């Protein structure tokens, strides 16, 4: 069976440093199958070499006996490993702005698990010369097939919203919501102290923002935009990103609670560094994270347990490596 | 006068482990004629021995002088007596599998009164064989007449909502929201010790589960399913039925206080051991629920009383002994 | 000018001890005019003796220097005086059932104040056996005149509900709310000692019940029914009033808060016994209310100040004297 | 590129105190070029000459260094500098009364700024005898040309509410929300000390009314009438126009918060004096204020910041300096 993912194109397209994005939720898969999947492209453009690189996790699973109406005795407990995963979203730095120079596509998939199946969120960032040739190609993901369909909007310039053509920014002004995915670039600086803008922007009570994860957001709105660098201070579309990152960070029912918990990471630390919240249900949300009480970046991979991604204590948290949502631009109806 | 108690077929019908449910809601009878009240059915399917024995009950009511504007020397009370109940949905353990395989019914009452009046609530739970035979059934309950009349849907293979059918697990993914009844089965056991599991589902300050209820509840979903044992951590359909019940304990206004009280369950007991609220109004929710605070399950029943449901704190508290609610599922409609 | 007063009338009446009410808000008039200002009534049922004789209340007003933008040295103040009042609702104790036997009226007023103005209330409550005469009366009210309008409704015997026609207590069971008009009958006695029942039906901290209010309330719904006592205990009708009483004691914009103020209540009180509110604004609710710490009723007028009527501290409180609202009832339409 | 600024007139004019006022809000502009700008009129009526005076300001800006994705090392912080404005609405006492009775306009705008662009609003108060020459006038402020435009509404009297007329106050009795524009008077005086009223009416933790700003609001409803002075206690209408200002500071999205931050002002302060929070977005509210702790009045600039206006603690707050909202007025349409 093969799956579409949709990538809309503008009439008019503007060259120069655009690049536009396509996303497709794949169906569950059994979480052990997940191992070595890459994603395999038969596009005109080679994805980049670094996406299929080994990214070391730390797997966070939760056990226990649960017999038919158990409620005591369950050894209830987790278990912290350290895994190889390649294919996952992790962006280095520059990494889509040498990869529009070098035409070449950006390639990784999120997962979203329970505790025995996963579903993969495939996203592809291409270079905006892949509106004009709109070659159709195929990408393989596991048992999955994509087939990537470029699709001219009759928009001249703008975005397509709700059968609507919006220009973020020559019509009289309005303001429109516009989808936004954001990948969280991990990059050791004393510039990219993340947690000490969270302090800033947020009411929240965060110690110590030298000893927590340093990067930035990288981020691609309406489908087609220049990169957006979250957070960036005088740039209100990064810092509506980044407000809505903090406050919705799962993005923007079949959830049940089984229990809270608390696990090591990565494996070797000598207590526990992160807490979680262990849950029965269909897989919904994202199971990456980064460590948020490590300078360098510890991704976590914690299928069937949400990681605690609330800021309001910084204590044993974690921040997406994906967010999904929701930003209002400026601009105008076309 | 004579209620009807729809249990609706689909076409296809599977054999093997599901059983379905019916009920009616009865009009209200005066308090005393409850007493010695017996389902009396007529079917060709014998109602199981189990629920016509004796269940042992601690009967909580409130009295006062309450003459025309009087609102003090009322000499309010609660009075705790110990009584037999016959007929009450207790059920045992393996009961509703032991029936399956026995092609007997499980006839029985739950009772919703007031200080004076009793909405008395019938359930029969069958076999999937009824299905078939689907003959029209008369059951005798005090001065009520129930005619179990089977009825077989339009669908196929799925459940009737709203007009629709709904197959819960080859469509479209969706996600319906089913009806759902469960009984609270009082079964001593190291692995059923349920107020371990409240704990760590819910923000619950419950100490000293080792001497609190003993047991687990058995659900029938869709009115058409196999028997769903709550909680089971690794079944995300139980852990919905186990956060609906502890978080809707009286299931998913006429209802004015009188007084906060406190009483003895049992009444030999040294100290008050339940909390509980004596209101005014016509019956609405069930009087039946089971102390929290005892390995050894005391079965309570406070006509004109809601006893403490709310788990923050597990003191002086009860579960209800029968929920109704909805859970969402996920499959497909036909 | 002349306004309505409607008083409905079923098909069927049946004579017993039901009495009908009926009500008619009238402009505002000046503060000072409304002294001496007695109900004269022109119907063949004599009005009650007992309203038209002197109820001494205490009067709070409060004053200011108030010049344009003046926010300092307005020299704010209260001032209570003692001043005697005619005709207000305030009933006595089996006036209802004496008025009824006797074939007499109850016409009086309510009084909805500011500090310059007063909007009159009038209401009348009459004996059943007005429905049947249904002859059309005149009553003067200061410089308004009110015409008595009996109306003889196609409802055979229940109570008129947006175009249809309810009997509260042979059609199918339902749930209908309708109107109630309430009035503080004040009564000496040791089962009438009214906030012993308030702290055991609303979480109120309050102290010293030996010490307050004594008296009740009676009530008439749907403007045609046998009098309410409230509170009686096992009458969920009539705890369905006292609920709405004091969870709405106002009953159930044009206010704005001019400052908090204290007031000896009454006069000759050593300390000040009342907590209110100054506010400026159109006149709204009722500025008649009863001081909660007197177990004699100390009767309260304050035009232009909110007492304070809320009970979760019975501290410095008061009750209201009349009390509209709305409550369910079971029965079934016609 | 010239804008409009309508100001509606009604068929029927009462001369004698009542002033209109038309407003329009202008484009962004940079915030450099906003120096030194003022209104330049062409009508026959001369502008006041108090307007186009200087008013010293204490400006307020932040600043980082803002770099792509950069959260740490910023240098974040505000700098406070002494700054002469001319044009703003800083109107003196019994301005608009002399206004009226010198048939001469009070021309004046607001600034809603970032920290790079500032939307201005051009407010015009003229006589009640500029509604029947209706004299089309052209005014100047910066790049933007605005065209004053009579029209003369179907009203008789009243106010054009939503195509209907209301009558602020022979029809029956009615209340409309209608609009209200206020400007704060800074005027030293035992009886204009403004937080004394600000503790009264709202639930303010407010010390040291002694040393707090001076002053009151004069207000114009419904775009035609009499002045009204905020507060004035027994003036509802002004009390209900206090209320709004206290309860929605900024009148009655594109806001993302950078962080909070303290200025002194005036610059000259020896310590922080007031609280403001730095933001990114469109400009949005006023940018102009008066310091709260001061009773000679510190007007304030802050382009892209908020100054503290909740007055539930009066430390380091400031009050608007203009205010737009709705309040209810008696009445009734024509
Ligand atoms: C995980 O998700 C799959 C697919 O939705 C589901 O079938 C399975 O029951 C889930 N496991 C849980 C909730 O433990
Ligand atoms: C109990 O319920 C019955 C039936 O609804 C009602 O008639 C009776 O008044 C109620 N008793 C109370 C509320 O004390
Ligand atoms: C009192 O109410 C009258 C009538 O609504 C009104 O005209 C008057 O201004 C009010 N006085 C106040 C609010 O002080
Ligand atoms: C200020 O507002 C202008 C106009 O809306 C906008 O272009 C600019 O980016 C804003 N500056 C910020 C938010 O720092």
């Amino acid at each position: 069976n093969v799956y579409d993912m949709k990538i809309e194109c503008p009439h008019t397209v503007s060259f120069g440093e655009n690049s536009v994005i396509g996303y497709v939720e794949l169906p569950p898969m059994p979480l052990a199958d997940t191992a070595q999947m890459v994603p395999e492209s038969s596009c005109s453009m080679d994805n980049h070499q670094s996406i299929n690189t080994i990214t070391k996790y730390t797997q966070v699973i939760w056990r226990g006996k649960a017999d038919p109406g158990q409620s005591s005795q369950n050894s209830f407990e987790t278990v912290s490993t350290e895994v190889d995963l390649k294919g996952t979203c992790v962006l280095k730095h520059k990494m889509v702005e040498e990869s529009y120079r070098s035409r070449k596509s950006i390639t990784c998939y999120d997962l979203s698990c329970n505790s025995t199946f996963c579903k993969p969120t495939l996203y592809m960032i291409v270079p905006i010369h892949a509106c004009n040739m709109m070659k159709s190609c195929l990408i393989a993901l596991g048992p999955y097939r994509v087939q990537v369909v470029y699709e001219r909007t009759y928009c001249m310039t703008g975005v397509l919203i709700e059968g609507k053509c919006f220009v973020p920014d020559h019509g009289i002004f309005d303001i429109a919501s516009v989808h936004v995915v954001c990948f969280f670039v991990a990059v050791k600086g004393n510039t990219y102290k993340l947690f000490e803008q969270v302090k800033k922007s947020f009411e929240s009570t965060c110690n110590d923002t030298e000893n927590k994860v340093q990067g930035y957001y990288i981020c691609i709105v309406g489908g087609n935009s220049a990169p957006i660098y979250v957070p960036t201070l005088d740039d209100f579309r990064s810092m509506e990103a980044f407000t809505g990152i903090f406050k919705s960070p799962h993005g923007e029912a079949s959830y049940s609670i089984v229990g809270p918990a608390n696990a090591k990471v990565p494996h070797s630390a000598s207590s526990d560094t992160l807490s979680l919240i262990a849950y029965s249900g269909i897989p919904s949300y994202s199971s990456l994270s980064i460590l948020t009480s490590s300078t360098d970046a510890k991704h976590v991979f914690s299928p069937g347990l949400f990681p605690k991604l609330n800021h309001t204590n910084c204590d044993k948290s974690a921040i997406p490596l994906t967010w999904t949502g929701m930003i209002d631009l400026p601009g105008y109806y076309e």
